[PDB]
């Protein structure tokens, strides 16, 4: 009661790959909407997720619904729940007024408790920016794409990534960029990357490419995370968002030491903004 057939998975259109799909098996187009994620070779890759998703149980993260094999059986796509209103990345910009700081602060939370449990769990998501925060309603949202998500080896601070994928380099820590190691401390660091996103309403000309883009000046393409590195360790960092109160700022800037160990925790965020609710 997890398995989807693919003739029955009819296309809508693309959600990011990842489609809206609409698994109806009676015919009659009262089926539910499914978000489904296949490949563009690297099936070894989305098994991985697959089995990352299966194992998450928690409110912040988009519900695992199951799989659908494509014959003679040597291909899978994941199923997921969907959500209509889409990622923080193409809803904060419709709803610009509804959302208030109190609801942006609630969304920092849920986001913090979903990557907390992700921490439990021992694994680094190494992609954590409003594109993959999910809106289920203008009160909840989701952690909904985990698709860089590693786990950290037992007795280990971090796992290393090793390959000739592309990386978020604009999300990323210093480590990340100087050794290519991910820590849960990492995760924290995109996290506050992620808030300031939110707290400008995901406004194109805000967002961290076109900021570090200005800050950086014209670059080459190879010489991007190098010229980054040296921003963030002269001390750069992403401005306070016009309107955002000193104490969110301060907790912004706790996710953004350079040292890992400096960082603040995903417990230490929640507290932090719980504490400036009400
Ligand atoms: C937008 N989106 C979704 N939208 C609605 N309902 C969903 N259920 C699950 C995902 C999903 C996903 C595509 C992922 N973003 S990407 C391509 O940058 O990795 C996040």
């Amino acid at each position: 009661p997890t398995h989807f057939e693919k003739r029955f998975l009819k296309r809508i259109r693309d959600l990011g790959k990842v489609e809206l799909c609409r698994y109806d098996p009676e015919g009659d187009n009262t089926g539910e909407q499914v978000a489904v994620k296949s490949l563009k070779n690297h099936i070894a890759d989305l098994k991985k997720e697959i089995e990352i998703l299966r194992n998450l149980y928690h409110e912040n993260i988009v519900k695992y619904k199951g799989i659908c094999t494509e014959d003679g059986g040597n291909g899978i796509k994941l199923i997921m729940e969907f959500l209509p209103s889409g990622s923080l990345k193409e809803y904060l910009p419709k709803n610009k007024n509804k959302i208030n700081l109190k609801q942006q602060l609630k969304y920092a939370v849920q986001i913090c408790k979903g990557m907390d449990y992700l921490g439990s769990r021992q694994y680094v998501h190494r992609d954590l920016a409003a594109r993959n925060v999910l809106v289920e309603s203008e009160h909840q949202v989701k952690i909904g794409d985990f698709g860089l998500t590693k786990a950290i080896e037992t007795d280990k601070e971090y796992y290393t990534v090793k390959d000739d994928r592309d990386s978020p380099v604009f999300w990323y820590a210093p480590e990340c960029l100087m050794q290519s190691k991910f820590y849960i401390a990492s995760d924290v660091w995109s996290f506050g990357v992620t808030l300031h996103e939110l707290l400008t309403y995901c406004d194109s000309d805000s967002s961290p490419m076109a900021l570090f883009l200005k800050m950086i000046g014209p670059t080459h393409g190879q010489m991007t995370v190098t010229r980054l590195v040296n921003t963030l360790k002269e001390g750069k960092r992403l401005p306070c968002p016009p309107n955002c109160p000193d104490e969110v700022y301060q907790l912004m800037r706790k996710c953004w030491e350079f040292q890992p160990s400096n960082r603040t925790s995903f417990q230490n965020l929640i507290e932090g903004f719980e504490a400036l609710l009400k």
